[PDB]
């Protein structure tokens, strides 16, 4: 690869996702990632980086899976594409659907296919509203979400998410979406009794239901653990109370499993860790370990019952809904996870090991809190031990400085506000977990003098 | 394949796209498509079908491309995924971006990546509104589209499209979207002077611009040829007049090229046939001939100038934006089109031949009009020669009957209202075009007694 030429062509012709394009121009083009293997990625200048983010929270089986390349090749020779529009389907999405249903359990019996996690929440959005029309309760239209939730980058996904700066671009949210407090103990409930803070966060949802009018509410939606919001792990009992809330008012419960699904929290799906039974789930990312674009909505049997008994078109779906090659890769991806026990390994070994490894950072002068569940975790940067006080009293200054030193030191982790987050491939070894934590500590040590000087 | 078991699993776990699920159950599950080669698909019961729809308006280079499977395999081994979020990129999407820009020409210099045509129009929606905020004209927010337009199946895509029945599901359109008359001469301007009808259809947009307030309008969006709306080919001079209209009021022009792009109308993009210069275009489907999911928005240089000079995050993008494997297949797909001259062949050979072949149906007692451009076409079914009168005076009864006879006779075509439409792979031969037309005539002959009996 002519790296300099790729960088020139990058600026001349490519608009990267969720980027400041002035910043991209000022660095001479995107940093070029050329190769990858295991848990390591390699850039155009030969730098090896431990990918603590598994691509984009998604490469769960790790890089270098010739088995997945082969599954793609074989399906593309036999039948690279056909639609599911013309009362037709193809073998891969049907077999994948049965496999996903087995992993979903509960009353989640069917799947509707898309390509991205964002589209999945568009499908959630339209199917839920159509479901309530079929049920003869057309007033149930309003979705209740949370501030700092992330539910994608479509107009609907942005609206369902609670990122205020993202809302602004496109003049969102669209109508019929309400947002309430997130259960972020460290930031918003520091020093509160966990049980009391949890009750506050659930009560906020009930207050909105009553404000909107329960007969007007269609569903509550939330990530089991908030991902893009900064690995926000809810207090114990939160999710059971939210489930009980939804049943109290007869509204649907929707869990966005796009990050938490497929082994991330030590379960096939995040909601299974919490023992709740959502009516719909959105899934993507780890579904195929990012090897090909595919997404799905898991749909409860009683919603399918309305579609099947009332009939009528559900006028919703995408050209690449059920893409046979993408489905074939996702099926083989799940089989690898099964064969290698990656879900249970995360629950029983790498997860606990990451927790203990991150806990060794607790004594650092910059660290206010570490938290993790399975192979997702977060390190809080504070200017004062024993508080949640942030440098310059302006969240988002310290984070990027520590992040950039991590990347400099050979570790890809993200800074969300002043939180260092990690989400490595499920195949990460204990030694590599120790390497990850060691680089963070090294970077925190280097960050300490610059942060004190702000 | 155990076809019987696949059908059982289909009903138990799969929800097909844009389907009536009661109807799918009543036929014992989806019809199983197992393999394809050239322009032919094969079902679970061994039926070989001439695919007159190229998958879903998309398999432009035809089935059986080992070269495209190989490109996917090779990229997945080297680097199956990395994100464009972290100021990062990978070689394939950058090289693809330069190639797409070369085919777009004009001031369309950059591409923003997504997976589906629907997402691309979400990108159009948010980028257009963000552009106008960067420009210091924040009142420019409203999109003007047309009835019977189709722009995808996300909330925004449904809202931008003009399918009233689709709007209902999800309680759409969202705010800031207006719809005006489509330029459908046969249905809505039968017996009108074409120039006068064209002027009528252009004036409707200006009337809407003036009603909304020109300072409040962000853009007009439209398919060069309306695909899902029934292959609606606009009258001569329509598109130059629409472009002049947009320039008159300083609003952006957006062309949805998801179907019309990549050779379909005899040009790399539909708008190039009409000599207009859109500010943004949406593309998908033929971009990769459906071999892998990928989409893009082509962006004019002056839009990029706002992003690059004002800076700030454009908080928009998807996990699979710039997917390296999908991009590599799309790049090789374009190279196949170049090598085999598919754009020019469509313009100079197969396009004209299809027109000549379809014109032979003009003498059929059921045919009211045939029209085509490149390798997209439509046959109108009427109950009275020389009129646009429809059977039972209820558009959509005759269509499905003829369609089902076509499929029984070995040709996949779709019925949109009482229009039989076709969109075959660009590699279709003249002999196969004659087979396509012959089956349509055979099916019309069989349909005639049943239609007369309604
Ligand atoms: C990644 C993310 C999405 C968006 O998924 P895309 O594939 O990028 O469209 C939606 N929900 C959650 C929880 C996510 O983390
Ligand atoms: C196909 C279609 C879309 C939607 O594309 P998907 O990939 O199915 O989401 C958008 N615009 C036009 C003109 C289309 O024909």
């Amino acid at each position: 690869h002519d790296i300099a030429e790729l960088k020139r062509l990058d600026l001349a012709h490519h608009l990267p996702a969720q980027a400041d394009h002035k910043v991209i121009a000022e660095q001479g083009g995107s940093r070029i990632i050329t190769r990858a293997e295991g848990v390591y990625i390699h850039d155009g200048e030969g730098h090896q980086i431990l990918d603590g983010m598994a691509g984009l929270w998604c490469v769960n089986v790790g890089y270098g899976r010739e088995e997945l390349a082969k599954a793609a090749y074989d399906q593309m020779l036999e039948l690279p594409y056909y639609n599911t529009f013309f009362k037709t389907a193809t073998p891969p999405p049907i077999e994948l659907a049965a496999k996903i249903a087995q992993k979903m359990g509960g009353h989640l019996s069917h799947v509707f296919y898309n390509s991205s996690g964002s589209e999945a929440n568009d499908t959630v959005f339209r199917l839920v509203r159509h479901f309530w029309k079929l049920k003869g309760e057309p007033s149930r239209t309003v979705f209740i979400s949370r501030w700092n939730a992330y539910h994608g980058s479509t107009v609907a996904g942005v609206s369902l998410g609670g990122m205020k700066h993202m809302h602004k671009q496109g003049d969102l949210p669209i109508a019929g979406v309400e947002h309430v407090m997130q259960p972020y103990q460290f930031g918003d409930g520091f020093g509160e009794d966990p049980a009391a803070f949890r009750d506050r966060a659930v009560q906020a949802i009930e207050d909105k239901i009553l404000e909107v009018g329960p007969e007007n509410v269609a569903a509550f939606i939330g990530e089991p653990v908030q991902g893009a919001g900064g690995v926000i792990i809810p207090p114990d009992g939160y999710w059971p109370a939210v489930e009980a809330l939804c049943r109290k008012y007869g509204i649907l419960l929707v869990c966005d499993e796009v990050i938490c699904g497929f082994g991330r929290l030590g379960q096939w799906f995040g909601h299974q860790h919490y023992g709740i039974k959502p009516d719909l789930i959105a899934m993507a990312k780890g579904l195929s370990s990012g090897y090909l674009p595919i997404s799905a909505v898991g749909v409860a049997d009683h919603i399918v019952a309305e579609l099947r008994e009332k009939g009528g078109d559900f006028i919703h779906g995408f050209t690449y809904s059920g893409h046979p090659t993408a489905a074939a890769v996702a099926l083989k991806n799940i089989e690898i996870m099964e064969r290698e026990g990656l879900v249970e390994r995360t629950r029983d070994e790498t997860g606990p090991y990451l927790a203990q490894a991150l806990a060794s950072l607790n004594d650092h002068p910059l660290v206010g809190e570490v938290r993790s569940l399975g192979l997702i975790g977060a390190v809080e940067i504070v200017r004062e031990k024993g508080t949640n006080h942030r440098f310059l009293d302006k969240e988002g200054e310290a984070g990027p400085i520590v992040r950039d030193l991590c990347i400099k030191n050979g570790l890809m982790v993200r800074a969300i506000r002043d939180s260092i987050v990690c989400c490595p491939p499920l195949i990460i070894t204990k030694a590599q977990i120790d390497e990850l934590v060691g680089i963070i500590r090294k970077s925190l040590d280097e960050a300490e003098p610059v942060l004190r000087a702000l």
